[PDB]
């Protein structure tokens, strides 16, 4: 096993992290530069960014984005989503971010995440799996989770990474949002499919929902808001985990 990862993850629009921040000592609380540098400070291992404009301001906006904060911060940060072509991955690659986080357009184009591997390596590929339980079964869906696209998580983890993707964020529908947990069950069942790192994605609220997630296999876990708010501190939750025995970067 690599070192355990924490990742926090922005959603911004418009150049502004969406709800905001907590942080009273930041000059602007929604300034997702600003609260990323934070973030790298106080011990974040990566940022993930994740843009919900809507264009035509899109385009422009996320490769200002990754511009802005690039000049800001050392550690590795991730932009998504939206991105649907090897052209779009690449201008953000090439402004600055470390990694691109593809969803629907992977689903849609398998060979979306075997072209732009090509050029940027397999570590520059992120391929976000959205699943949820439908009878039983675990089913990618894709469109922020409008679409049930019929296709078992087993299959598509296997082939996101035969087709040269380099990480996988799991993202559970059932927890995502809820405070409750993240959803250790998906993560067990992915496990064991893939060689790939593993981020959890969804269902953080408490330090221990990280240990379960590290227990379940998870190579790195992924939150917003109890970070934002400010119901977990990262120094805290840091030094708890390494306390139980996780390999955590102190």
């Amino acid at each position: 096993m690599l070192a355990k990862r924490i990742i926090a993850a922005l959603i911004v629009k418009d150049g502004r992290v969406v709800k905001g921040s907590n942080f009273e000592n930041l000059r602007d609380s929604g300034d997702p530069v600003e609260l990323g540098k934070f973030y790298s400070e106080i011990g974040i291992d990566e940022l993930s960014f994740w843009d919900i404009t809507a264009s035509v301001e899109k385009r422009k906006t996320m490769l200002e984005l990754v511009e802005k904060v690039a000049e800001q911060i050392d550690i590795p940060f991730t932009v998504g989503g939206g991105i649907h072509d090897f052209e779009t991955a690449s201008e953000l690659i090439l402004r600055g971010a470390d990694k691109v986080e593809i969803n629907t357009a992977a689903v849609e184009n398998p060979s979306l995440i075997t072209q732009i591997a090509q050029t940027f390596g397999s570590q520059a590929v992120v391929v976000y799996i959205a699943a949820k339980r439908v009878d039983g079964e675990f089913m990618v869906f894709t469109y922020s989770g409008k679409k049930n696209t019929g296709i078992l998580l087993r299959d598509w983890v296997v082939e996101v990474e035969k087709r040269g993707a380099g990480e996988i964020v799991l993202g559970s529908i059932d927890r995502l949002g809820t405070k409750s947990g993240y959803d250790t069950e998906m993560i067990r069942f992915v496990r064991p499919l893939t060689t790939l790192p593993i981020i959890a994605h969804g269902g953080a609220g408490k330090m221990e929902h990280f240990l379960e997630a590290f227990l379940a296999g998870a190579d790195a876990a992924k939150a917003n808001s109890v970070f934002h708010f400010r119901e977990i501190d990262v120094r805290e939750l840091k030094e708890y985990l390494k306390k139980h025995g996780v390999n955590v970067r102190l």
